[PDB]
């Protein structure tokens, strides 16, 4: 897979590089229907008839740092512009005439969608040819089986309002999502993809309850599509860079704000504030256009040098200098200040390092843990190979008597800038003695 | 339904009215019941008996951006209080005495507090008048039903630590929960309210388990209340307005903070800065006072004149002109800035709007999607009319040497007040050349 | 239990004393199997065999406010290097072969880790040895009992992508979870208190599916380990506290930062900002070492004098005198400003104080509820003594013309550091004239 790391003293930031992307940029949307019965060991299938009956009625009662620069977007406006065309008269009998013979038609909708509609579950065929003449066991097995799907997709509506996610099995198999990829409009490489990860696929769909009338359960099925794969993405991890002076309350801190995902994505790169909002497997990062900038390719230049001209590398500043630590892929960020007692140590061997004031870097290889304060982080023992790039911390190029003390959101131009606006201060006053 | 929208090109913002209210005002808690039994096909029911001890087992092993400004409160603080009174001696059985008869019974707690206890599942009498005597098939039907909702309601307190929320139909059937609101103390408005969205009711309210104690499980349903019914509601999408400036570094961005739920109430408005925490069914609002700030009805004064010297608008500023999209309810925000394209395209056409560097506002008739940098924004096809109400942007009005560069608690009058130091101070240094 | 609250009217806050420590500091791994078979009343156990084909092709399918001040743990990596150990070649052999007579044996792996390695299904025995041969009613009941085990692990893995928590019951039993605890190197102190709290036990702990080979189906359980029990903690409760001058937009406002649960641990104390990470059952407080600061015990010194040398104490400035409310464990803080009203209410005889502008507090004892504009707050009824500290507020203490107006990460020397440089540039400009 060749994951690699470098770690920058000079920033207390470190690079992953080696990952391969997988970005949810659109959805793929399509309509699910259950056609309904509209209603010995009969004494189980009149209770299993019986639950049938209140799914349908429960149905019908459903309906009657950087992350603040981010965008809102409407997460399910795509699958809820399908079920209100749905609504419309004439519409779901256009769904119930072309899935008469078949179960997989494709209906064009009535504002010219394109809508791909899959009957996966059709209990009016089997109430209305198997029970309604009225004894094998098979019976009893094929009916406990069709409704326990319709009794589990009830319970997930209810439970969620009508809007489940991830997309569970009942909801849609993996025979039948299986089915939804090789026919969507895709290339051979995004079909691989989503066929290899359909947890992941579940996990960033939906599943939205439209409507339930005449006969006729529809709800539809939000699919993630993934327009950028294979990409390059890299992650950054930065941490409190402070300086060291023995008395307290007399140190200034820098931390780069810019941590996060990135991925090249036509020409730009796309940046995720949340690295949570992406998912890990291996060396591919499924992440959410949603959850992104579109950043010029140049703040990669930001991770060599810092005080690039061509992209303002964004910081922010304080004084509070508390001891932490940023486990990255390879390795672990260490931030030790003050009094903190700071160690990596191994398992079988215990102790094996003392981090000294400042910020300082370990790699996984041989280190299993480290220790700041009363905190024990557990490092990744993926493998792959770290780089330690030596150089002068930052913090120390700056003077605290004109160092803006508190900034949240500023880069290392406006710092520069507003240090300027003190010396100029000071250098117009010193004339006046 | 009537939902309307105005876009706002002086402050970059948009407002959605036409909805009503449905808020949480107030709590209604009731103390629900379980009576236990305190121990061929023979085989099934000994297989399902020994369910039944696993789960008493399980239930006795139980018990041995202006988000900031909120307030903190305890959510459960009223349905914790119930379950106290209910450890008390004697309580329990003051509970088990009036529900000898009658299966819904007030009992009158200790300390004045009039709880309505509800029985709603009586194993007791099940074990105890039908299988310790001792073959029909309804038998083991009726067993393994009664059986399966006490096992579903401990599955769910032994993963939720004894408070669950959404309230499942195990923990509260329909047919009892809606026996429950005709029975409160409450007007026909908010009856008829929650009978027609109980998967709403269900997701505002708490399950809370009690005590296990003689043949007896207890635990409290704590239901929402809605005070505030049916008064204006409407909603504030805010996004950065920044200068557009040929070189970069050179802008400076305002943004109103101020985004969120607004609905009148008793005189005042309730303010709620996440609407994340409030949920839309068509035009009904279902918000939850405990994250909300009562604001003065004067708020809304800042969405036609952000100067006004009655109420002083809340704005946040800083450097940082990136590009992002605000979906609203009608439409799409798109603050466009630097090299970034954004686009607004139809499904069946493409794009129809190439958006300029600035802060501009397209809404839902005709446009499907919105695209800024690498994010697809779809839009919300909910029928209703915007207005663009013409403007020139405030952020043209500052002069940026003079500018406050980082604010994020600000304010109009608070910019302003900061300005005029700044010009109060080149003006007095200016006189001594 | 003897819970104590101390409210301290100088600052706006309240420390609730009296708990007890439960703090989770390391991990306790261990590899659970299942072995898996590879292939009248039979129509049921060819069904049941179907789900079982069912769950395995799943299985493989699935493989193919000072919070920011927090570090950047990875919360699975103990779990997941003990997943990666058993990818390797002839290490789920020497698994499957030492538990060939027992259930628990303890295999040393390749890299000198002691995993306990735990069988807790045998689908191989029962069906190589049951229904491999080929009828007696037990036999569908003994393995639609053990298959179900087997569907529920598979549903909670598909949807989870492989990493589960809380760990459910199907995960691992009462029975097998209980036989861990006795057998983990640890206190007899540490194990009552998770004897005691098993439903908090599965909270904190991660299942996670490592590898299913060679009938074999391996899953490592992440469970919690209490480095440091029964010390004393204690939570501080903070509200904005303002200035109440008649005219809007003249007041400032000072908040104390540090609010969150506080923790004796080792000499230092540990700071958890988000008190909504730690779990209180009674007096014992659940937190997790992960989401904590390491600080020093003199940080406890600013709850009696916010002005000592020794700490500087942690506080934001702003200029928005918002009412809101915050409730503690024994009562409530109110912050009363403009127009705003604030009552404290009775159940039984309804409003009992009307607070005044200004930081005030109330008890629970006669208090139930508490009003702050539109918002409705119940009051904790835990059995506790208040005290309420009188003192001057510290914000009359401040000249509002040379106020620091807008800080969100600073302290008490911070602003009066500010404040100097205010102060000394009025005095040298004073003296020109």
């Amino acid at each position: 897979q060749n994951i690699t790391e470098e770690f920058y003293q000079s920033t207390c930031s470190a690079v992953s590089k080696g990952y391969l992307s997988a970005l949810r940029t659109g959805w793929y949307t399509s309509v699910i229907t259950i056609e309904l019965s509209n209603i010995a060991k009969v004494k189980l299938i009149k209770q299993e008839l019986d639950k049938y009956k209140n799914a349908v009625t429960e149905l019908q009662l459903l309906m009657q740092f950087l992350g603040f620069l981010l965008g809102v977007g409407s997460a399910i406006a795509s699958g809820v512009a399908v079920c209100k065309v749905l609504h419309l008269e004439g519409e779901v009998n256009k769904i119930k005439s072309a899935l008469l013979s078949t179960n997989k038609a494709v209906v064009s909708l009535s504002n010219g969608v394109s809508v791909l509609t899959f009957k996966v579950l059709d209990l009016k065929n089997y109430i209305d040819k198997q029970l309604l003449p009225i004894s094998n066991i098979e019976t009893v097995i094929e009916f406990q089986q069709k409704n326990n799907r319709l009794l589990e997709i009830t319970r997930e509506f209810s439970v969620n309002a009508g809007v489940t996610t991830p997309v569970s099995t009942y909801m849609l198999t993996n025979s039948e999502l299986l089915s939804l990829i090789n026919d969507m409009p895709i290339t051979n490489d995004q079909k691989k993809l989503m066929s290899n990860n359909v947890q992941i696929v579940r996990q960033q769909s939906y599943s939205i309850m439209c409507i339930i009338k005449e006969e006729v359960l529809a709800y539809v099925v939000q699919l993630p599509l993934y327009g950028v794969i294979d990409t390059p993405c890299w992650k950054l991890h930065t941490s409190p860079l402070c300086t060291t002076n023995t008395k307290e309350g007399s140190n200034i801190c820098l931390t780069r704000t810019d941590r996060g995902w990135y991925c090249d994505n036509a020409g730009s790169v796309s940046f995720f504030p949340q690295a949570e909002t992406c998912k890990v497997q291996s060396n591919r990062v499924f992440c959410d256009t949603m959850n992104s900038l579109t950043l010029p390719s140049e703040v990669n230049l930001c991770n060599v040098d810092i005080f690039n001209p061509k992209y303002d590398c964004k910081i922010m500043t304080s004084k509070t200098d508390v001891s932490s630590s940023v486990i990255t892929s390879l390795g672990a960020i260490v931030s030790c200040y003050g009094k903190t007692k700071c160690t990596a140590s191994n398992k079988n061997r215990g102790i094996i390092k003392t981090f000294s004031n400042g910020c300082d870097y370990v790699s996984n290889k041989g280190v299993d843990t480290v220790s700041v304060g009363n905190t024990l982080y557990y490092v990744n023992k993926q493998e792959g190979k770290s780089l330690y790039v030596k150089g002068e911390p930052i913090i120390n190029f700056y003077d605290p008597l004109v160092f803006p003390s508190n900034e949240f959101d500023a880069s290392i131009s406006q710092v520069n800038e507003k240090i300027n606006q003190s010396l100029a201060f000071i250098r117009k006053s010193d004339e006046l003695l």
